[PDB]
């Protein structure tokens, strides 16, 4: 009952009006979102139609609005954007009953929609309003015409923001941010609100960056303080690798063997052109960011060794205290007392890069790193995860770069009793080897099937 609302800390008198509409329980999006709106921070909410978003901001509004009142106009505290004159009058008809039992003072509530005369509505504004819900082009209309005010809004919300950026409102969104200020005269921060039926829409990403401060992200998984993006190696569309000869990483030597000078045209050249191209795409990457820290993902104990060699190369290494390319490995190979320095060294940002596989990751723990680059994509999808999770702090957004070939790459698995030491047998698994055929586009699939999305490409 009204127990379930204002164990939340919601005002009894509100809770009241809410199970006196039949709202007894907070839905799940409710259960979370409100407390985080109560909190005063922004709040993205992403869930299904009917899930209650609009319900859990209705509610707290009124509290949020009055306790503002109460601490000080005839300037409106809190708007309120809609898609559609419908979904105006619902979220009107909700405000009007929250707020049923609040006097000392009363809170004056205003709709803003086509078809209802502006004089009706304009008697209302000169007087003294605190809510207002409307629809773009009224709102629009009616601020750019210098009569509805929002100078201490502190209130944002754009609800349906999905439709509203597909209904071409997204210039407006923008003016609105623009003319709201910042920081209110209670010296407090402005509170943006976004509710959206579709997740992982980049429309609306693009909206939570533009016009959101650090918001907390609502869903009935992805930390979404974390772009993530993929960066193709095409060595058919990029023949960089072929203007270098050996002026490039030291490869696995898999295609030891193997002819994999260019006229080879067969599957073990375009696997070593990836193996080259994956070596200048990691250092690219690294000077386009200029990244102060990262952690970097190699399938292997040698990819890990053959990379730090390569950032040697470029000024860097374990020896290189601070320097763009300054990093450690932590692996299998690397003796356990090695592995506990070389990883202070990386808190301490002694060193700039963390070089590890995903079976020596399991041993850190380490968070609020602002970039991620998997060299190769885990075997496992649940690991994308796993590593993606270790970038981007509440205030920072974290970046995973994953440079995914295009064609498949012959790689070590190994079989033989040794565990790696001594075997270069480059036959396939099938055949008696510890080599097998790589398929990093269709592990990217399985990857982008899991988080039931489409990862960015570049
Ligand atoms: N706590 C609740 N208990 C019962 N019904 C609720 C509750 N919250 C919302 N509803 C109702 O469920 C429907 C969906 O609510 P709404 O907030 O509009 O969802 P959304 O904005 O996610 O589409 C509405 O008819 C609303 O009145
Ligand atoms: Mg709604
Ligand atoms: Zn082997």
């Amino acid at each position: 009952g009204m127990a379930a609302f204002s164990e939340m800390g919601v005002m009894p008198e509100i809770a009241q009006a809410v199970e006196e509409m039949d709202w007894l329980l907070p839905t799940d999006i409710q259960a979370e979102s409100i407390p985080l709106i109560l909190g005063g921070g922004d709040v993205l909410m992403a869930a299904e139609t009917g899930s209650g978003k609009t319900g859990a901001f209705s509610i707290p509004v009124i509290q949020i609005v009055y306790e503002t009142l109460k601490d000080q106009s005839g300037a409106p505290k809190a708007l309120i954007v809609e898609p559609s004159r419908e979904l105006a009058e619902q979220t009107l008809n909700n405000i009007k009953q929250f707020k049923k039992y609040i006097d000392n003072p009363k809170l004056r509530e205003l709709l803003i929609i086509g078809g209802v005369a502006a004089r009706d509505q304009l008697s209302v504004l000169e007087n003294g309003v605190d809510i207002v819900v409307g629809t773009p082009g009224r709102l629009d209309d009616l601020v750019s015409t210098g009569k509805l005010n929002l100078s201490q809004v502190r209130f944002l919300v754009l609800d349906e923001a999905d439709g509203l950026l597909s209904q071409g409102y997204s210039d407006f969104i923008n003016r609105m941010h623009n003319q709201i200020p910042q920081v209110t005269s209670d010296g407090k921060r402005l509170q943006v609100i976004v509710c959206s039926a579709t997740l992982h829409s980049f429309d609306v990403k693009k909206l939570s960056e533009k016009i959101m401060h650090f918001p907390t992200w609502v869903d009935l998984s992805v930390p979404d303080t974390v772009h993530h993006v993929v960066v193709p190696v095409n060595p058919k569309t990029d023949r960089l690798w072929e203007r270098l000869g050996k002026s490039h990483i030291r490869t696995d030597d898999v295609h030891a063997k193997d002819n994999t000078r260019p006229g080879a045209n067969s599957p073990e050249m375009w696997s070593e052109a990836i193996k080259i191209l994956k070596g200048e795409y990691a250092v690219r990457a690294i000077k386009e960011h200029k990244m102060d820290q990262a952690i970097i993902f190699c399938r292997t104990k040698i990819d890990c060794d053959n990379l730090e060699q390569y950032f040697i190369q470029q000024g860097g290494g374990p020896d290189k205290k601070g320097h763009q390319f300054s990093c450690v490995c932590l692996h299998g190979d690397r003796k356990p007392h090695e592995r506990k320095q070389n990883l202070e060294r990386f808190k301490k940002g002694d060193v700039r890069f963390l070089i590890c596989t995903d079976v020596a990751a399991r041993g850190i723990d380490i968070h609020g790193v602002p970039y991620v680059i998997n060299v190769t994509l885990p075997d496992e999808k649940q690991n994308y995860v796993h590593r993606i999770g270790r970038v981007g702090r509440a205030e920072r957004m974290g970046l995973a770069i994953s440079l995914v070939a295009t064609e498949k790459e012959k790689v070590w698995y190994h079989v033989c009793s040794s565990r790696g030491k001594g075997c270069y047998n480059t036959r396939l698994k099938e055949d008696g080897g510890c080599t097998i055929w790589y398929n990093e586009m269709q592990l990217l699939s399985e990857i982008e099937e899991h988080l039931n999305c489409t990862i960015s490409q570049v």
